[PDB]
């Protein structure tokens, strides 16, 4: 048995802080419902990040209509 609550995780900012490790990264669009990448520095702040693109998709890349 394995729960979906909503999004939530999928709607969480993308937080760069003040940096250690610059990459992309790649988060679920709030508004947007799709799924992005952001600046992704290491600290400061949100770290909802999902480093895969399969792993978006596995909570939420496009919830569309």
């Amino acid at each position: 048995a394995r729960p979906k609550d909503r999004p939530s995780y999928c709607n969480l900012p993308a937080d760069s802080g003040s940096g250690t490790k610059p990459e992309q990264r790649i988060y679920y669009n709030s508004a947007k419902k799709q799924c992005v990448t952001f600046t992704y520095n290491g600290k400061g702040g949100n770290g909802n990040n999902f480093s895969r693109t399969n792993d978006c998709r596995q909570t939420c890349q496009y919830p569309v209509g």
